[PDB]
Parts: C-alpha cells; sequence; structure tokens
C-alpha cells in the first residue's frame, strides 16, 4: 500500500518495479504549504497575505543514490526536476498522486545507523525547490482508476498559480 | 461512532453515505474559542476583555479534494461557507452537531505519507474563517433524536453573537 | 468511583442520577491554589506574599450544555455560581467533596473529535471565577458517611478567607 | 514497602496504623538540596558558594486534611513543625528515615481527578520551610533495626548546620 | 546486519572479525550535511549559500579504546584519519559504505552505566573533523557485491568537493 | 553484570562484597568530558580551545551514607578522594574500570520516594571535583583478566594531562 518512488535527473536510484526502473524507493515524504491568514478579529476582509511552501522531507534507506545525495548537499547542486510518485499496492499499481518539482536542490542530507537490528541504515533528505504540481487520481472500487484531478501547482518565482 | 463530514462550496470530496454525497470524509476536527479572562486577583469585576476563536484543524486522507485544498492554500482562496457535521453511527445517522463557518480560507495544508503500513497518506488542514455557529442535537435513548439546541455562534467582523 | 458532576445557573446538562438531575456529567477537574512563598535563604520570616488561585479545568463529552458553553466563551457570560461535586460510587452516592464558585465565567472552550473509536467528542473547559469553597466529607468504613469537614474557602475580591 | 506518613501541627490526617494515628498517608515525597559548585576550570579552590534547599513535594489522596491544606495555601498559614516519616513494610514497621521541618508553610496546593478509574482524587502539595533534619536508620538482615545515623540538618535562617 | 566498525590511527579497539582486527566495534553513527538553502519565496535563483557538515556521533560499549578516547577529549588530540565502515551481515561481509575522515578530533566523550541489566556501560563519542568521503557499494541479489559508487566527499579547509 | 561501587573518605556506605566492604552500592554513574571544537568551516587548524569536564551523576538507594551525603551538600564539604569502580559480574569480580577523583564535593543531593511499589527510596547525587583518572581493564574470554590500560586523566587546576 502507498508505495512511494522519487526521480532525479541523472541520479539512478535502486528501484526495480516495471514502471519505476532505477528510481529511488522512498518510505515517507511529508510536505506542506499554506498562507499567512491570521485569526485577526479586527479586520473586515480575510487577509491571506503571502503564500508559502515547505521543503519536502524524504525518508529512505541507503542505496546507490546516497553518495550523489551526499555530494549534492555540500555541492549546492541544482536539479531541473524532481518527480514524486505514490502508487497503489492493489488495482493497477498506478500513481494516484503525482508530484512535480522544478529547480530542485538538496538542502540537507542526514545519515544514521540503527546498529544491529533493522537492516539498512536510514537517511533523511530535505529537498528545496522553486516550483511544483499536485495531480491526484481516484480509483474505481472495481479496482481500476478514474479520471485525473486537474494538475495544479504554484511557483515561488512568480507567486502565481500552476 | 462519531462519523465526521465536511462541506466546501464547489469542492467535491469523496463521501458516499446517503446524507453526505461527495462530501469530504474527515477523522478529527479540533476547534476552540475563549476570551481573555485573567485570574486577576486585584480587579473587582471579572473583566472578560476580548473574544477569541481558533482555526479549525481537519484531519483526513488524500482524496479528490486534496488538489483543490492544496491550491486553496497558496491561492488564498475564499469560500463562502464551510459546514462541519458529525453524525451518529447508530440511531438514525443524524448530525448531533452541526457547525457552520462563513467566509472560510485554507490557512495551511500539510501532507505526509506513512510509507508502508496504514493505507492512504494523511493530510492536516487548517481552516481560517470569519463567522460560525454551533448547533447540537440530543438523542433519545430510544434510538431516535430529540429537540435541537438553539443554533448560536459569533462573528469576528462584528464581535457580536450569532 | 469518584463520579463528578457540575452545576451552572440556568444551563441544563444531561445527567440522570437522582441527586444530580440535568447536571453536567464531568470526567476530570484539575484545580489549584498556592502562594508566592520563596525558598528565600536570606529572609528571617517566611514571607508568603500574595495568594493565588487557578482556573478550574473541566473535561467532559459533548452534551446539551456544549452550545451554551460555546456561547459563554465568546460572550464573556457571567454566572453567579458554579457548583462542583464528586460523589462516591459505593456507600451512599454522597458528595465527599463539594466545591463552590461564585462569579464564574468560561475563559476558554475547546473542542475535538477522536474520529472513529471512542464515542462522543470531547471538550475541555476553563472556568474563571472570583470566589470558592472546599468542603470535604469522610466516609465510614461501615459504608456510611461521617462528619463534614468545615467548609472553607477564599475570595479574590477581598483577599480574605472563606 | 516504604510506607510514608507526614505530620502537621493541629491538622488531623486519616492514617490508621498504630504508630501513625490520624497522620496523613502519603505516596511520594521528592526533596533536594545542594550548593552552587561550578565545574569552574579556572579557580584553584572548589568554591561551594551558597547553600540551597528545595521545597518538599508531597503526593497523596484527598482526605480530611485536604480542606486545611487548601486553606493553608491561600492563607499563608504558618506551622511550627512538619515531620516526614518513611516506615518499613517488613521488619518492625519502624521509620528508617525521619525528616523534620521547622517553620513550615504550604506554598502550593493542587487538585485533580482521574474521572472514572482509580479511586480517590489526587493532590500534590508543596511545603516551604526554614529548617530541617535527616536522620536515617539501617535494618538488620535479621529483621530488626540497627543504630541510628546521626540526626543532621541545616537552617536557612543561619546558614549553619543542624 | 549492518555491522559497523571504526578505525583510529594508533588507537587499538577490540574487534575480532578477520577484516577488522583490533578495530573499534560500534553500534550507531549518525552523521549529516547540508547547505543553507532557504525557501526564499522572493529570490530568482536558488541561493545555496554555504556548505555545511555535522559531527559524527558514535555509539559503542566500553572497550580498550575508552581510555584513549577519554584522554583524546580533554587533550584536544589530533588524528590524521578516521575510517568508518559498515559491513554486510550476509553476502561477503564486505563494506557497502566506506566513510573516511581526515584531521579528526574527539570533541566530546560521554560515559554512562545502566547499573544492573544490559551488560557493558555505554559511551557516546563526537568526532570533529576537516575532510571526509562517502563511498558506497551495491550488492548483487546473488549474494555478491557490485561496482563501487564513485568515492566523493568534501573539505572544510577549501570549501571544494572531494 | 556491571556492578558499580563508589568510595568516599570517612563515609561508610553499606556494601557487603569482599572487595568493597562498607562501600556505597551504586546503580548508574553517567559522566562526560570534551572540548570546544567547532565545525568551524573557515579556520585552517582544528582549534580545540578549552577542555572540559562534567559532574559525575550517581544513582543509588538510601543507605547509611544518605545523611552524610545530605549534610555534605549544604555543608559544601570537601573530600580528598572519590573512587568509582565497576566490577564484572562473572570472571573474577574484578574492576574493569577504575575511576579516581581528587578534591571532590557534593554539588547536589536529591531525594524521592516511589511510594508503594519498588522498595527503597532513590537518591541522585552530583559530585563536583578537581581531578580524575580513567583506567580500564580488558577481560580474557577465558574468564580471567588482561593487561591494564594505561591510567590516564586530567586536572582542572593545571589544564594538563594525568
Amino acid at each position: 500500500a502507498f508505495d512511494t518512488y522519487i526521480k532525479l535527473d541523472k541520479v539512478d536510484g535502486e528501484s526495480t518495479d516495471d514502471k519505476h526502473k532505477k528510481w529511488i524507493e522512498v518510505l515517507g515524504f511529508a510536505w506542506g504549504a499554506g498562507n499567512e491568514c491570521t485569526m485577526e478579529s479586527g479586520t473586515q476582509g480575510l487577509n491571506t497575505g503571502k503564500a508559502m511552501m515547505s521543503v519536502l522531507r524524504v525518508t529512505k534507506w541507503m542505496d546507490c543514490a546516497s553518495v550523489k545525495l551526499a555530494s549534492a548537499a555540500v555541492q549546492g547542486q541544482n536539479f531541473p526536476t524532481l518527480e514524486l510518485e505514490i502508487c497503489t499496492q492493489a488495482g493497477d499499481k498506478f500513481a494516484f498522486c503525482i508530484y512535480k518539482f522544478t529547480h530542485v536542490a538538496v538542502s540537507s542530507y542526514q545519515c544514521s545507523g540503527a546498529t544491529g537490528g533493522s537492516d539498512r541504515p536510514q537517511e533523511t533528505i530535505d529537498f528545496a525547490y522553486k516550483e511544483v504540481t499536485w495531480e491526484y487520481v481516484p480509483q474505481d472500487q472495481n479496482g481500476k482508476a478514474g479520471g485525473k484531478i486537474g494538475p495544479e501547482g504554484w511557483s515561488l518565482i512568480t507567486n502565481k498559480k500552476k
């Protein structure tokens, strides 16, 4: 259920499934946005102010991407595009949620090792970006998919939509 | 027990039950209000000062509303009306508590994915607003409902009741 | 054991037991007082300074009082009298502790809903006040009650006892 | 094991055991002292500076002392003497630790009620003081007691020993 | 699984396995790097700013290295090289991750003892450094290893790569 | 396993084992040292700066030493020597780690009592000092001991080694 993959330009991960070959296998993502809307209690309009977005926080094991992720950090390396993709365990293994970032960087890379229990050390990566898109897809109780829900998004270079 | 649904103007969720078609299915809500009454210990009257209210914090899975919720955030999108509704599992599936917000915005949208366990990622949404109403309904031990308890509320535009 | 009820002037709760009809059924109360006695280590006398008291923090389910409690908050509504009462499960269901507040307000009302597990949402209410009284009653191991322990208390309008 | 009792001048608690009639039965005490000795790393001598002591934090159920404890708080009531006593479950139910405070006050009284589970609400009391004494007594593996370990202590009025 | 060893110049640990004789056996490592990339939302470029790296936090039992580690701390002792190495439990016990630090110091040494349960006290060591290298190696599902992933790294003396 | 004893000059504890008669039996110790080595990222050398050490935090039950420990606190009492010693459960009950402090004080004494469960109240003592030594001893898998690992240490009066 909710198997998550993520793609970086010229950065081979280790995945194996048909639709995500050499992608990076990821556990959790965590991501957020929201504006500066106060509870005011004195102003007539709402007053949304400015828009804002959060880094994406990826969790995953060590793989073949580690070293590049490690270097990316201290290198301030610019990527054109990061694609996040969560795909259904059942149904048709399709992506019911397709995220898309543009102008991405690794803002932090962390590493740590349980020691003697769970296999594979675990890393946590923070991906800073400029632009992004949501895209969601429902699933027919009959197993199959349904219509895709209008790909929308936002840009921190323009402070406009999509 | 305590099944919670929530409605937004022109924002189809995914619900299915008769009374809440295409509504957004929600787990928890959390909401609060209260004034600035100090323990003083020097003033003769009570001294309630100003009134205040909190954002509503919704919890729910990803659905078809996600993308719109996502966009709403960075878009500062204004909605006329948000209706919250908690409905009894037994009895007559009626709403024993009907909340009503007027002039609503999404102040924050957060996203996160367990990775490989529970199904469906989970989002947490903060809804800023201008006005609102409580409304509660008791339930007859004989299963059925009882009289509705006077719909009351408050406005941050007037700082008056109802 | 330790069943707690609480009464507000013209504010029907939902209780049912003989001695507390239409009272508000409550789970926890939490309450505190104490003065500003420092560990000094330089002054000869003790130096109690000023007296102080805390809000009472009530916990309970949603009931018929909710809406009034909700309104009370933003309304800064003044009540003459709040009576707290904890009554023995065994023995004679009598109140072994009788609290009494005078000039009460709701300083905050909070709401929240588990989602799908425990029944009934849960609210937490903070009651600000001016005056109050303890009153305790022992219980005879023979089941029955014993003498009542001198009703005492204090006032924040006078900073005197009882 | 480690049954704790505590005595206040003209303040009947509820205890029953032979050696502690009408004393107040207590669960935990928590107490501390220590000076202002820094890790310096620049000064030749140690440099203990000033001496200091902590309030005693008592935990216990509601009893017949509650009301007096409650009043003591807001009243800044001065007591001459508080005796703490921890007594062995086995052996001879003797006190292997005898604490003694002089010039005591209640600096805070807190109250709280679980609601519906454990019996008896629980209060936490902070006792401010001027002077105090330790006294400890070993126990013969043969069940019986041993010699008492020199009653020592300290005073915050003199900043001298015993 | 994920057995971790670490080597210091002229500092015999206690390990025993063929490939890591007299090395120091370690449980967890924890390590991190990342730059100062803000979510900006006003600047056109990304703006990675400066690069930065974290201390390495080692966890291990007391061994023969303890005393030297202890002395290193207060001595500010400079080492040329610290090699970290995590080796597969299965396959060929090879190191699928080879870390390499240059110009290392012990910035802190901590000690602590459970008391009576787990064997061996536990120490936590922080290793400050100047330079370092990642190096990772995949593993053939057929048990054996695969190609090594380009040894990269970074230097805080140059603020350049590798 | 890892049985810990500690000795103070003219301060009889309660221990019983042959090698530690009347010593104080202790559960945990916790102790630390380390210098002020920054991650700099601008300076060429390492830059260890100053050396520093932590108090030793002892945990133990109440015994015959309590009262003296209690008095030591408020008395700022100077001891010449504190010896810490952790001894193997198996093998030959020898001390595989011998700590030695010189010019010791009790900087804090804390007390607390579970109430009715675990036997014996528990105290936590902080020992401030001037000087100290590590000393470790390996153990032959054949049960017996091995060579002792050079007794080293440090002084806060000189800021030199051993």
